[PDB]
C-alpha cells in the first residue's frame, strides 16, 4: 500500500546521524527543489527497509524482451533475483514477441513472474519508443491492481550490487552515466523547436537516462501517457525526437520535477567509462559486447 | 490542495545544478532515511514557490497565547506578515483565553486570521502540554476544511528573515538550537522507562523543538492526537515528562521520521547563542527578556 495509516518503527539501534558532517563531499546528495539524490553514503537501508515493509510494499519490474533482445532475460533476472529489492514483494513484467523464448528463473519466496506478449515494431527506434503507450495500457490493466510501484528499466542490463527501497518514491529519473559531469549546454537534448521534447540551451537540470526510471503506479501512468501523446503529435508533423523515448522523457522531467533522483550508480557502462571514485558501488550495469 | 493532478511548470532559467559540486560541506544536509535538512544553499526557492502555487497551497499557522502572552502576539504577526509564506494563502490561527487582548494587525491580500477562544490552564506546563489536544481538536473543526498544511510555534518568537514553501512537506520537525551539535546521551530526551516519552541511551536520530514542527493535516492530527494521548497515560500513571509536550513530540518523531528536517535557522535565540558560521541566515528567533 502507498500513503496508508503507518504504524510505529520498532526500537533500533544504528549511529547517530551527525548534523556537523556532511554526508558526502564529493557530490550534490539533494536537489534545488529537495529531492535526494541517492548516492551510496545518504542513507541507512536497515531503517528504509523498516518503513517500505510496514507498509508491506510491492514493486513492479518492467522490462521488454523484443525480437533478439530474449537473449538478456536470463542474466537480467537472475541477478535482479540477487540484488533487486530482496525482501519485499515483487512482480516482474516482462514484454516479448516471444513467450516461448522467455526462460525458466527460480524466483525467491513473495517474488513473481507475468509475460504480457505484445507486438514486435520493426525498427529498433519503435520498439524503444513504444514501450511509453505499452507501459500506460497496463499501468490501467494489471499495475494499478497489483503493485505500488513502478520499475522501468532496460533489458540489456546486469545486476551488480543492491538496488533497494532508497529509489522508491512518487516520481524518480536517473542521471545518465555519459553526462552526470557536462554542462546543459552540452546535454544531447531535442533541440529543434518542432519537436513536442525540444529544450532550449539555456534549461535543464540534470540528462536522465532512458533507461531506467519509475515511481508511484499513478505517477508512471501520468509520465509514460504525456511521452507517448507527445510522441504522436511528433509523428503527425514529421519529426523524430533525436534520442526517441528518452527525450521525452527528459523534457517531462523537467516540466514535472522527480521527487528522487538515482545517481549513476544505478546506471553504469563499466567498458565505456571505468570505474570513477565518485562510485562507491556500481549497481546496474550495461552488458558487454 | 495536495496531492492533486500537476501542471507543467513554466519555462525558468536559473543556474544549473552542480552533480560534482556539494551543495553545503559543512552541515548534513540529508537525514539516513532520505529526508531533506532544509538549510540555506539547498534549495532555489522560484521552483519551489512555483510548485507550491500551482496546488493552490493554503497554509495554516497555529499560536497560543494565553494568559500573558498575548502581550507577544503583535510583533509576532507584524514579522510573519514579513517573512512567512509570502504569495501564498495564509490563515493565521490564535489560540486565545483574551479575544479582546489580539491586536489589529493589518495582512496583505490572500492572508486572513482566526481567533480560537480557549480555556487557561493554571500551570505554564499544562498550557504548553494542552496545545497537543486542541490543534488535534480543531484537526477535526476547522483545518481539515480551510488549509493544506499547518504550522505550530511558540508566540515569543519574532520572524527575521524568509520562511516559505521550503518547509511543506508531510511532516516536519526543526533541530532545537541548543543541542544540534550534540550527542544523542546527551540529548534530554525522557529517560524514565515509566513514562511514555521515554527513548533509552542507544536511540535517537535528533533532538527536535517542540517551538517549531508541522506537515499535511492529516500528519499533524496524527502527531497531535498521538501525543495527546500518551500525556494522558502519563497523567493516570502519576508521571510528567522532563520537558513535557517537547518530549513526546521526540518520541513521536523518532518512531515515525518526519519527511523534512528544518536547520536551526528555522529556531534560534541569538541572546543565548550568538550567530555561528552554520547559519547563514536567521529566520525565526527568541524575543529577548
Ligand atoms: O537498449 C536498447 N534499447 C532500449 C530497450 O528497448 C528494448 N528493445 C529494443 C530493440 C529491440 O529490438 N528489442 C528490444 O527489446 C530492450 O529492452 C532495450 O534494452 C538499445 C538499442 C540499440 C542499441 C543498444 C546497444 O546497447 N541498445
Ligand atoms: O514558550 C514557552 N512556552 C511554550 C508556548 O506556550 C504558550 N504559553 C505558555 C504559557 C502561558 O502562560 N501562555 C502561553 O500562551 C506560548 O505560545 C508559548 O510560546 C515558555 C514557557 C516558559 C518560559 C519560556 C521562556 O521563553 N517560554
Ligand atoms: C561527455 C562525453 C560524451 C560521451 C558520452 C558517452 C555515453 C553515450 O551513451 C549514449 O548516450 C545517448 C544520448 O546522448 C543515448 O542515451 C544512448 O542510448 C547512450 O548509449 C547507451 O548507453 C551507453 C552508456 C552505452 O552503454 C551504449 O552502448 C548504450 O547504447
Ligand atoms: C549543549 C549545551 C546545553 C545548553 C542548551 C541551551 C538551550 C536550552 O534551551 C532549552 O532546552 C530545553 C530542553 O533541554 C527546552 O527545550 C527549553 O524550552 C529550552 O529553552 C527555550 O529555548 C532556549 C533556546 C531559550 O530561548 C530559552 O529561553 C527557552 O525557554
Ligand atoms: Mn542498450
Ligand atoms: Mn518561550
Amino acid at each position: 500500500a502507498i500513503g496508508e495509516f503507518m504504524v510505529s518503527l520498532p526500537r533500533m539501534v544504528y549511529p547517530q546521524p551527525k548534523v556537523l558532517t556532511p554526508c558526502r563531499k564529493d557530490v550534490l546528495v539533494v536537489t534545488p527543489w529537495l529531492a535526494p539524490i541517492v548516492w551510496e553514503g545518504t542513507f541507512n537501508i536497515d531503517i528504509l527497509n523498516e518503513q517500505f515493509r510496514l507498509q508491506n510494499t510491492t514493486i513492479g519490474l518492467t522490462v521488454f524482451a523484443i525480437k533478439k533482445y530474449v537473449a538478456f532475460l536470463k542474466l537480467f533476472l537472475e541477478t535482479a533475483e540477487k540484488h533487486f529489492m530482496v525482501g519485499h514483494r515483487v512482480h516482474y513484467y516482462v514484454f516479448t514477441d516471444q513467450p516461448a523464448a522467455v526462460p525458466r528463473v527460480t524466483l525467491g519466496t513473495g517474488r513473481q513472474l507475468s509475460v504480457l506478449e505484445v507486438r514486435a515494431y520493426k525498427r529498433w527506434q519503435d520498439v524503444s519508443m513504444r514501450r511509453m503507450e505499452m507501459i500506460s495500457d497496463f499501468c490501467e490493466r494489471r499495475f494499478l491492481s497489483e503493485v505500488d510501484y513502478l520499475v522501468c528499466v532496460d533489458v540489456d542490463m546486469e545486476f551488480r550490487d543492491h538496488v533497494g527501497v532508497e529509489i522508491l518514491t512518487p516520481l524518480f529519473g536517473t542521471l545518465h552515466p555519459g553526462f552526470y559531469g557536462s554542462s546543459r549546454e552540452a546535454f544531447t537534448y531535442e533541440r529543434r523547436p518542432q519537436s513536442q521534447a525540444y529544450i532550449p540551451k539555456d534549461e535543464g537540470d540534470f540528462y536522465y537516462g532512458g533507461a531506467f526510471f519509475g515511481g508511484s503506479v499513478q505517477e508512471v501512468q501520468r509520465l509514460t501517457r504525456a511521452c507517448h501523446q507527445a510522441m504522436m503529435v511528433d509523428q503527425a508533423n514529421g519529426i523524430e525526437a533525436v534520442w526517441h523515448d528518452e527525450s521525452h522523457l527528459n523534457k517531462y522531467l523537467l516540466r514535472h520535477k522527480p521527487t528522487k533522483v538515482l545517481s549513476p550508480e544505478y546506471l553504469w557502462d563499466q567498458q565505456l567509462l571505468g570505474w570513477p571514485a565518485v562510485l562507491r558501488k556500481l549497481r546496474f550495469t550495461a552488458v558487454p559486447k
